[PDB]
């Protein structure tokens, strides 16, 4: 037909892109990255059972580049347009975070891809956050903001034009893209200049550093990129070792055979400096940029989460509310304690309707595959080694906040504002796992000849 590159592709070249350009500036970033590989690799050589799982459902060949991104903008135009970048690289808007219940003046989605295959090329996914300025109460300051946020404009014209151009060809080939790509990256890049005086930067951070991370900067550079480990727990216990001791609090559910959701924990991973026009000559102030890693595990359905939220509020209550690091051990054996009633066992989690699955034809299925007198159901398949089932993994957020800007874990006024400022309405992650998981079966019908 055309000589357009597939979405998927660029994706991946982006994904690539970004995380070279965040190791150059931070290199811890580089160092958590080796200690990834190593964990990684050990689960696999040391745990049959993780490695034909990853096989089974394609993600070994995705695992080695997997990466989530975070950035906040700061205006309902910034958003709609990063909507149109992302969009090139069919990374589309899924789910709607309302974090102003954790105390932060700020709502969310997620770009990503949405379906097993895109996901296999690349699950590169970039949580994205809208500074909500009605939310800051002192009118002065927030007057501040609005002036300094409606001068900037955090997108090259030749990415506008790219952007342009894919929407109204329908696509990019491959010179366009990697030209897309190199001018996507500006809007990311970390700008030691401040846009405003030293002053302003002061008024901004005392109300919250959030809004002199959104307001003070050129553009919504890189809050941090979360690489894919297979186990926390290890990777933990390697970290302080390479100057990066991370938060002994572990977000998410507790070690598990089977994991759920995801866990993660920060780290600071660099001390950065940050100029003012006014104060040149003069020492400037500094800032912290937080690293983080992540464990992604089964993706849970509605009664999934209910049960999950029931046993993290439990949790919560018996410590008496704010886990922090001074009662981390007492935390995470409450935790543990608690987690004991979700089911960790795939058979349960799957009968359960806890969690959502793909499920593939076996080698032996196939070679049945023309005989009379097979099993009739799907468990009768599956007991009889015809059909093996996997969960499938989550590709969303809790979510979490590196820089401990809000509290963990989370999920009409306001979404209807997001979606106006979106320029589109977001999309169901639990109903799009729901298909992934109904193709699967379909497939395996097919391959199955049922
Ligand atoms: O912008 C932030 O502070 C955190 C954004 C959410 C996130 O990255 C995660 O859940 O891992
Ligand atoms: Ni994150």
């Amino acid at each position: 037909a055309n000589d357009f590159v597939s979405p998927d592709s660029i994706r991946a070249q982006f994904s690539a892109a970004m995380s070279l350009m965040y190791k150059q500036e931070v290199p811890l970033y580089g160092t958590l990255l080796e200690l990834v590989s190593e964990i990684n690799q050990q689960v696999m050589a040391q745990q049959p059972e993780v490695a034909e799982a990853l096989r089974w459902t394609g993600e070994i060949e995705r695992l080695d580049q997997e990466r989530h991104g975070a950035i906040r903008v700061g205006t309902a135009e910034e958003l709609a347009t990063i909507a149109r970048l992302f969009a090139v690289m069919g990374m589309q808007p899924v789910g709607y975070y309302d974090l102003s219940s954790a105390g932060v003046p700020v709502h969310s989605t997620a770009f990503r891809a949405v379906h097993e295959q895109s996901l296999h090329v690349s699950p590169f996914r970039v949580f994205t956050s809208l500074l909500r300025l009605e939310l800051i109460d002192n009118p002065q300051l927030r007057e501040l903001a609005q002036s300094i946020l409606a001068k900037r404009q955090i997108f090259t014209s030749r990415a506008l034009e790219l952007i342009a151009q894919c929407e109204r060809e329908g696509g990019l080939d491959a010179a366009d893209a990697e030209t897309f790509v190199q001018e996507a990256l500006h809007t990311f890049r970390w700008h030691q200049d401040a846009t405003v005086t030293a002053e302003q930067y002061q008024q901004l951070h005392d109300q919250h550093r959030l809004i002199a991370d959104v307001v003070a900067f050129k553009g919504p550079h890189i809050n941090h990129l979360t690489p894919r480990t297979l186990d926390i727990d290890a990777i933990q216990l390697g970290m302080p070792a390479k100057g990066i001791p991370p938060k002994a609090v572990v977000e998410g559910p507790p070690t598990r055979r089977h994991p759920i959701l995801l866990r993660q924990t920060s780290f600071k991973a660099l001390q950065e400096t940050v100029a003012f026009r006014d104060q040149q000559g003069r020492e400037g102030s500094h800032t912290a940029r937080f690293g983080e890693i992540e464990q992604r595990g089964a993706a849970l359905t509605p009664k999934g989460r209910q049960l999950y939220d029931k046993l993290l509020d439990a949790t919560r209550v018996a410590l008496g509310g704010a886990p922090a690091e001074a009662n981390a051990e007492r935390y995470m054996a409450l935790l543990q304690a608690n987690f004991a009633e979700f089911p960790d066992d795939l058979a349960q989690m799957r009968e359960q309707g806890l969690a959502y699955f793909r499920y593939f034809a076996t080698e032996k299925g196939l070679a049945a595959r023309d005989q009379e007198g097979r099993p009739t159901t799907l468990q009768g398949l599956i007991d009889a080694g015809h059909v093996h089932f996997e969960a499938l993994v989550y590709e969303d957020f809790l979510p979490v906040s590196a820089a401990g800007i809000f509290q963990s874990n989370l999920g009409n006024a306001n979404r209807e504002a997001f979606e106006a400022a979106l320029g589109l309405q977001v999309q169901d992650e639990l109903a799009l796992y729901a298909q992934s998981e109904r193709r699967s079966l379909q497939a395996c019908a097919q391959a199955l000849n049922l």
